[PDB]
């Protein structure tokens, strides 16, 4: 399949080179996989989701995304126009309030929720979780992310936006999950992206067009935007049978575009997520 005039980040993850605008992908498009978006919620009624999104848990008075951030992330995972895995099922877990923040105890509960809830969902091709959130180092937050990954979910987490070593942030610093840094359309490390030996992979994170609340769209930036590119890529690859939840981060790193990014500090991987689709 080919989607012309796609958001630059979609075009980038199916290209060996920057500067193109068509997204190429196998038409299976993540069908039969599931991605949990653990964030501010998802505006499921948005037509861009085509009935494939649903809120499954909230820790607040409503399951509505009153912020937009979670809807944007979900759109990069799996919206029809802005998504990597255009046929995946999307499940929203609202651990962040409408101001975009959440207590670590609530975030931990939401991770353990996903580890159990996947047993209530039909995901024959596999399960992914996208965590575009984080704060300072917490062993409890890291151990929750480790449990989620151990349970058989491909966990993708944002590296953080501190232009610092991700070792000091959670869940970014949990070794066993897939920690995602951000790049821009000219293949630079995004100025704000964290780095360090705990990163597994980079994805597009600067000026990312996706869905927003009120049935809308907008472009925003962050490692929060890079993470769902990787989560959607994992779902896509698991539907194709190329990898599994336990192995997907390594598979993505093995098949990434290697050595092509700029402003990568010494000791940080120079790997950019790539779907290696050949039509
Ligand atoms: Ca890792």
């Amino acid at each position: 399949a080919a989607q012309t005039n796609a958001p630059w980040g979609l075009a980038r993850i199916s290209s060996t080179s920057p500067g193109t605008s068509t997204y190429y992908y196998d038409e299976s498009a993540g069908q039969g996989s599931c991605v949990y978006v653990i964030d501010t919620g998802i505006e499921a009624s948005h037509p861009e989701f085509e009935g494939r999104a649903q809120m499954v848990k909230t820790y607040y008075y409503s399951s509505r995304d009153g912020n937009g951030h979670g809807t944007h992330c979900a759109g990069t995972v799996g919206s029809r126009t802005y998504g990597v895995a255009k046929k995946t099922q999307l499940f929203g877990v609202k651990v962040l309030d409408d101001n975009g923040s959440g207590q670590y105890s609530t975030i931990i509960a939401g991770m353990d929720f996903v580890a159990s809830d996947k047993n209530n969902r039909n995901c024959p091709k596999g399960v992914v979780a996208s965590l575009s959130l984080g704060g300072g180092y917490s062993s409890s937050v890291n151990s929750a992310a480790a449990r989620l990954q151990s349970s058989g979910v491909m966990v993708a987490v944002a590296a953080g936006n501190n232009n610092a070593d991700a070792r000091n942030y959670s869940p970014a610093s949990e070794p066993s999950v897939c920690t995602v840094g951000a790049s821009d359309r000219y293949d630079r490390r995004s100025s704000f992206s964290n780095y360090g030996s705990v990163l597994d992979i980079f994805g597009p994170g600067t000026d990312i067009l996706s869905t927003w609340i009120g049935g809308s769209t907008r472009s925003i930036s962050g490692t929060s935007m890079a993470t769902p590119h990787v989560a959607g890529l994992a779902a896509y690859l698991m539907t194709l049978g190329k990898t599994t939840a336990a192995s997907a981060c390594r598979y993505i790193a093995d098949t990434a575009n290697k050595g092509d990014l700029s402003n990568i500090p010494f000791g940080t991987v120079n790997l950019l997520a790539y779907n290696n689709y050949q039509a």
